[PDB]
């Protein structure tokens, strides 16, 4: 695979988001691997909407938690595989409490067929990601309120219990790592996004690695 891939680089990622009070971390990173997909699928980067998840997708908990596989699914089979834009179902849970949800007045932004589950394997995940994009994954977030900056060579991996998504990796600097955006606003990090040493299971960061395709 390349030796560094970065799909900020080809205007695939949009902006860092903020989750707020919610613990809607799935949703973000759900819907930030969709959108990117959405882009490279031959459409314009459009902002989709991580409301509508958190306030209609039923297979899951909205502010106290879920999981992106199941948010995946609920879309094809329950909501006829259709992602609302941002604008027209716009973030109104960063207080803790989801509004109800809300079956019209709603514009479809993006649409997927499925979603695969990628191998619990860095150097597998790197490269399906080289080629098609940014990857959606779990990680153990523990040591993650502390961060401030610069590649973490250490993190503690316990326990699963933050959604995230991987938008590239760099394979030759001193230290390769992988290039996570996060959902916490862009006073978080660097910029809102963290980089974590690539090759040694960091945060346990292969663990449940996973991508909607939109056909
Ligand atoms: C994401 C949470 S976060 O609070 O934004 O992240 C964060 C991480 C770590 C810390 N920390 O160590 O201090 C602080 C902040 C989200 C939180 C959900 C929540 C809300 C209130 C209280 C407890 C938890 N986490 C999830 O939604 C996880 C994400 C995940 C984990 C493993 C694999 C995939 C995705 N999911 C989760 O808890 O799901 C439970 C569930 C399962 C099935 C159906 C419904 C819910």
């Amino acid at each position: 695979a390349p030796a560094a891939v970065d799909w900020r680089a080809r205007g695939a990622v949009t902006a860092v988001k903020d989750q707020g009070q919610c613990g809607s971390c799935w949703a973000f990173s759900a819907i930030g691997n969709v959108e990117c997909q959405w882009f490279l699928a031959g459409h314009p980067l459009t902002n989709l909407s991580e409301q509508m998840l958190v306030s209609c997708d039923k297979t899951d908990s909205g502010c106290s938690g879920g999981l992106m596989n199941n948010a995946f699914e609920w879309i094809v089979q329950e909501n006829n595989g259709a992602v609302y834009t941002e604008d027209s179902y716009p973030y109104a849970s960063g207080e803790g409490i989801s509004p109800p949800c809300t079956t019209s007045g709603h514009t479809v932004g993006a649409t997927i067929t499925g979603h695969v589950e990628l191998p619990q394997d860095e150097a597998q995940i790197a490269a399906w990601l080289a080629v098609n994009g940014p990857v959606a994954v779990a990680v153990d977030a523990s040591s993650w309120m502390t961060y401030t900056g610069g590649v973490m060579t250490s993190c503690v991996s316990e326990q699963l219990d933050h959604g995230v998504l991987l938008v590239g990796y760099n394979d030759s600097a001193a230290v390769p790592y992988w290039i996570i955006k996060n959902s916490w606003t862009t006073q978080w990090g660097e910029e809102g996004y963290i980089r974590i040493a690539k090759g040694s299971n960091q945060c346990l960061v292969k663990e449940e690695a996973s991508s909607a395709v939109v056909g």
